[PDB]
């Protein structure tokens, strides 16, 4: 354990509105303080009900079924709790409650449905938000021509792990240390 | 009107759940994307009923009662819709629907409160944000000197959010 850590996240949702679509995944990862990559935690494709996926529109449905998410969530014997407790179970081993800000990209939505479905996995961060993208706005306004320099290749962690690498990206090319 | 430009917001509420607690306060102002201030938008007191006042916790009613909010609250003729509705009409004459990140300190909560009572509000914001606080944690583990250069009424909290990011633009970003 070490306050410094940093908790990365990328949830899967059934659609945008936490009132009506249900967590169908969590992934998490622990950095340090400078986004070296300590532990991949658990991808865990959370048990959501078939009436519940039926509500999925044609954009969620194509996307959840094609990636195989579809599959391991009628499969899973795991729900919001029981991934919210694994995910928790691992955050424990590298980050004390209250220190990490929530880290990823666009990651005021997943938090949303943090607070609405794992809110005691919500409460373990700290109040503050580290979304990737709020240093990917203030580049493509002010600095634009760094944003050509980096790629995605285009898997819940993948995306975590680009995530870390565009923070670091910002780091040596956005930001004066 | 400006697709660059950028609508900051400050909210106050009752508490911290949208499922219980209400908006209380909307406040906004209007930058270029430099960071000028072009417009202060309205400082509406929301309308809540006496038994939704009455469920705040103690820090809550320490702060709004001081600030004289309960009193506005108490006396204001906008709810949610009215106030939702005002702000809008100041921000059609500055920005298009769609085009600025949420900007302010802390306002991924404050984007909670859009969601469940001003929804129509939240949708003209583009869905990314733009947290003035994301940079001062980044600063705080990675260059903690300049937090010692910059310190610190729901519009003086924007204004300073706005001159914080433009710290922030000199000491922490590399143009
Ligand atoms: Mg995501
Ligand atoms: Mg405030
Ligand atoms: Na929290």
């Amino acid at each position: 354990a070490n306050e410094n850590n940093l908790i990365w996240i990328d949830l899967e949702m059934t659609g945008l509105d936490p009132e009506r679509d249900r967590i169908i995944e969590i992934a998490t990862l622990v950095t340090d303080a400078n986004l070296n990559i300590l532990a991949e935690g658990p991808t865990i494709a959370v048990h959501q009900s078939d009436e519940q996926l039926a509500l999925m529109d044609d954009w969620n449905v194509r996307t959840h079924t094609a990636s195989g998410l579809v599959e391991r969530v009628k499969a899973s014997t795991m729900g919001d709790r029981e991934a919210e407790l694994a995910t928790l179970e691992f955050l424990k081993q590298w980050v004390p409650a209250g220190k990490s800000p929530i880290c990823g990209n666009s990651i005021g939505q997943d938090r949303r449905f943090l607070f609405k479905y794992m809110p005691e996995l919500e409460a373990y961060f700290h109040y503050r938000y580290l979304d990737v993208s709020t240093l990917k706005e203030l580049a493509r306004r002010w600095k634009p021509e760094i944003l050509d320099g980096f790629t995605k290749q285009g898997q819940a962690m993948d995306d975590i792990r680009e995530s870390v690498a565009e923070l670091a990206y910002y780091r040596e090319h956005f930001i004066k240390l």
